[PDB]
């Protein structure tokens, strides 16, 4: 899976976890392309058998298809929690983790997310942390 | 991204031997000698480093700053995912990946996150336990 298509699959999931439902226009809109561009991608995706661009229902999900959102949602997510709790900038960490999400190893995904449940479950850790952000002097 | 990579590949070839050959360059990032060229006109126009008479390329105040900075941040990111325990064998092909889609911000959070762990060994042995649960 290519970094352009594992954009595609989160947000094809992401459309229907909340329309119900993706279409084309749609897509093209959420990613800013141009709809031949998203048109494209769909071919490939429903020869790999991620999803099925049929009629009348339109733009359905595999159970692969499926799976493979469903884990790539869940890793940005993970990613943003991540850079959100050590500080960066709200404005800033939507941008990075689009960007990052794609070149990261599972190996590294379940490791951050160790330490995301290293903070979430002692508050105090996260103000011994936050401390040495004042440390700046 | 890729223009990065040359300059923190430019960068390391100088602390080493002393300079940088384009075939040295080419061999690092495994690229054919005809890419890393046109990419030495670009970097050079931009003003980053200039190729000199009989030199080969030496990199300008600029391209020094641009390059202390792009080591610190790969040598910072891989520090960062050994401390928290990603396997060792790959750790250099994420750090490749992400160095260069992450802002300063980040980074800068992320160096407080290593000074946290490496103040109090205490700390590293509690994220271990959470790696066995
Ligand atoms: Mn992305
Ligand atoms: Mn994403
Ligand atoms: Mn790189
Ligand atoms: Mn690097």
């Amino acid at each position: 899976t290519t970094p352009s298509m594992e954009d595609y699959i989160e947000q094809i999931y992401m459309l229907i976890e909340e329309k119900g439902y993706a279409r084309v226009s749609d897509i093209a809109e959420a990613l800013a392309v141009h709809p031949s561009s998203v048109t494209k991608m769909v071919q490939k995706l429903d020869k790999d058998e991620y999803l099925i661009y049929e009629k009348y229902r339109g733009l359905v999900l595999t159970s692969k298809g499926k799976k493979i959102g469903k884990r790539l949602v869940y890793r940005h997510e993970l990613l943003e929690q991540f850079l959100r709790i050590i500080g960066v900038d709200e404005e800033k960490i939507y941008n990075d983790v689009e960007g990052i999400e794609h070149h990261l190893s599972w190996n590294s995904i379940d490791r951050i997310g160790d330490l995301v449940q290293y903070f979430e479950e002692d508050d105090a850790r996260k103000k011994d942390l936050k401390s040495i952000q004042k440390k700046t002097e």
